[PDB]
């Protein structure tokens, strides 16, 4: 296991315009050079091959508008829900219960969450969602807990970005920051998701 | 540590001992020894097998009886997550050639998950980790799609003190039949021991 597939050597960054040392090949779209070393992030990225079996320029040519710096990632249709045999998205509106733990790689202006602990490859995100923008949130990784019930679009994640997808995504009608200000989510600190028991479910009632 | 700290002393209170391979001697509570190597240990890293409950509390919540004759009670609608109208969220979907799937259970069943899904995303009871054939420790099987076929595809409801919210694939033929008819092949451990073997080379890029 390594950064680039062996095929990409001896010049794995050929075709890529360097911009800044922090990122693979200097391209922010390729994500950070250094990756998480601690639980749970290392657990969530343990199965993540950043480019699949592709090389950097091949990856951008497949998934973005241009290999050059002006290129932007192209996203799946239908908000990225897995499509059924009639090419309709699979989802339903569902109430998230108080106590449920969610997480997200990305800014709090987004509307896509996952269940706490979902592998990165289940989220069908590009490498740049691992870029750090706030030092207090390395890798742009945020964990939340539902404090008041609310309804989201809930459904399977389509494969994209050379990953299998098939986690569950929650698509909110208010962005994360707005949900926090309105009392629907609260932020969790590392000490609240560092133990196995903190990943279990005490809020769903049993059948008896 | 097999049990929540609150369960000491006498964490097996109320449990009839049957066989020393299982927690409290009870096969419903799963095996004493959990996976030590990759990928299985990665899938169980966030797994607290009783949540915050003690063994008898767990069986009282999720089974018909704490006594040996009690059996686990399963969620309605095949365990698909329910929407605000109490209807299961799923659709018929075609699984593409190349997709990798896994399963804790015998090949006579019909429930698969995407390769690498955490155990807690599957909403399975502890007994699905019991070994029945030495060739398949923890009853863990990995498959790859060799001919496309349609399955019921949808999010997994929380159950058994876990959050669920993986994706499940409910087949119309049992796994054994899908293998015999050429839709699935069995994977050797050597075919899912590297990160790149979890990526997705089969889904095509967007048309540009
Ligand atoms: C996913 O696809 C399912 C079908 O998939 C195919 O089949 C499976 C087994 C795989 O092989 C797969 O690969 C295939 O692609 C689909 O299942 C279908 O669902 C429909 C709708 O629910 C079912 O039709 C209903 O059947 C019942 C039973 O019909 C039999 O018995 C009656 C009573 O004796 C006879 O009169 C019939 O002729 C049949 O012999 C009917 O009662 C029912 O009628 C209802 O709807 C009509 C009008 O639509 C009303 O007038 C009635 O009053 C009823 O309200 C439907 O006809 C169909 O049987 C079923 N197929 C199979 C093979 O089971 C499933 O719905 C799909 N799921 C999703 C989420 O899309
Ligand atoms: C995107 O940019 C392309 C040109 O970029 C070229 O290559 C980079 C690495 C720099 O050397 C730059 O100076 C070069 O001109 C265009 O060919 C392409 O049309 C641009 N995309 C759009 C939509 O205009
Ligand atoms: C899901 O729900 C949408 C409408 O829900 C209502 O409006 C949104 C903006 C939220 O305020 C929500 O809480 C309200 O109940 C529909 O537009 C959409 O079609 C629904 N989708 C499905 C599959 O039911
Ligand atoms: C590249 O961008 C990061 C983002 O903060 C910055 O910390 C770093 O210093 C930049 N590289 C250089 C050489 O300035
Ligand atoms: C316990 O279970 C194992 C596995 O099913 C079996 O081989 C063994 O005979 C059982 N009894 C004892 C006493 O180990
Ligand atoms: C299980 O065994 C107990 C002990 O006799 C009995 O009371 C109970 O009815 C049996 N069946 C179930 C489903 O609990
Ligand atoms: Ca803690
Ligand atoms: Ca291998």
């Amino acid at each position: 296991d390594s950064l680039f597939p062996a095929r990409c050597w001896p010049d794995p960054c050929a075709g890529i315009t360097f911009q800044n040392d922090t990122y693979v090949c200097g391209d922010p779209r390729l994500g950070p050079v250094v990756l998480p070393q601690k639980f749970p992030l290392n657990n969530e990225l343990r199965t993540y091959a950043r480019f699949g079996a592709l090389c950097p320029a091949e990856f951008l040519d497949k998934w973005a508008t241009d290999v050059a710096p002006n290129g932007t990632y192209i996203y799946p249709p239908a908000n990225g829900f897995a499509l059924d045999t009639e090419e309709q998205p699979i989802l339903g509106n569902a109430t998230l219960p108080v106590g449920m733990k969610l997480d997200r790689f990305g800014s709090e202006y987004g509307t896509f969450l996952a269940p706490l602990g979902a592998p990165y490859i289940e989220r069908s995100l590009p490498p740049s969602n691992l870029n750090t923008f706030d030092g207090m949130y390395p890798y742009n990784y945020h964990v939340y807990q539902v404090t008041k019930e609310f309804v989201v679009g809930l459904g399977p994640i389509a494969p994209w970005f050379e990953q299998p997808g098939m986690g569950t995504q929650f698509v909110t009608y208010t962005n994360v920051l707005g949900l926090i200000d309105d009392g629907y989510l609260r932020r969790l600190d590392e000490s609240e998701y560092d133990e196995k028991v903190e990943y279990s479910n005490p809020y769903t009632p049993g059948p008896n």
